[PDB]
């Protein structure tokens, strides 16, 4: 397990997200599904010039897995996935200007629902989650686990767990007052209302 500090802009944004009383928290789901849709568009796109990129799985979909007992909502996709360098530094590098601009927009009176327009929609997870775990597998690398409960640090380790084939699992460890997002009728209504997604989105209903 390696521990890293977030870039200053991103730690400032996470501190603002984690601590905000911003009522419209439901936007987190459309943001995470949009990340999944962009990852599915990328792997589909790359497969048109190199069909072997789909040897790790041909199905292109999104799964929504609420878990009341564990207080977790998992977002699973079979997109391009992320490499070790994407998790530690490369996605954060591209996100730097977007993060700073989003915060300037918020200072100028803008709404937290604009987060996606700045390319940093992933961090909207912290509106409802006290900790986020990211399990990911890209074709050019090993399976990795990324994790952060904010507070300025994140960890990256090789994932010894169940092999994924290719894609990303975003595990939201929900805050005590945000358990409504584990309810089947709530997920359904949010997916219908806010969710632009040219891939099947399947809600796993709890037995
Ligand atoms: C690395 C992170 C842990 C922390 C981070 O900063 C961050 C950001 C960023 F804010 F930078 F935009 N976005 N982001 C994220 C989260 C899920 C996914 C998905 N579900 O695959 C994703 N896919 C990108 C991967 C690159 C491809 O070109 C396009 C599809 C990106 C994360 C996850």
């Amino acid at each position: 397990v390696e521990t890293f500090a977030f870039q200053a802009e991103i730690a400032q944004l996470m501190s603002l997200i984690i601590n905000t009383f911003y009522s419209n928290k439901e936007i987190f789901l459309r943001e995470l599904i949009s990340n999944s849709s962009d990852a599915l568009d990328k792997i589909r796109y790359e497969s048109l010039t190199d069909p072997s990129k789909l040897d790790s799985g041909k199905e292109l979909h999104i799964n929504l897995i609420p878990n009341k007992q564990d207080r977790t909502l998992t977002i699973v996709d079979t997109g391009i996935g992320m490499t070790k360098a994407d998790l530690i530094n490369n996605l954060g590098t591209i996100a730097k200007s977007g993060t700073k601009a989003f915060m300037e927009a918020l200072q100028a009176g803008a709404d937290i629902s604009m987060i996606g327009q700045f390319g940093v929609g992933f961090y909207s997870a912290y509106l409802v989650a006290e900790k986020v775990t990211v399990i990911t597998k890209h074709n050019d690398d090993e399976q990795y686990a990324w994790e952060s409960s904010a507070g300025g640090s994140f960890t990256v380790r090789t994932d010894t767990g169940e092999p994924m084939g290719r894609g990303t699992k975003v595990i939201l460890h929900l805050k005590e007052d945000q358990t409504e997002y584990l309810e089947e009728r709530r997920i359904k209504e949010i997916v219908k209302k806010h969710s632009f997604i040219g891939y099947p989105i399947t809600l796993f209903v709890e037995k």
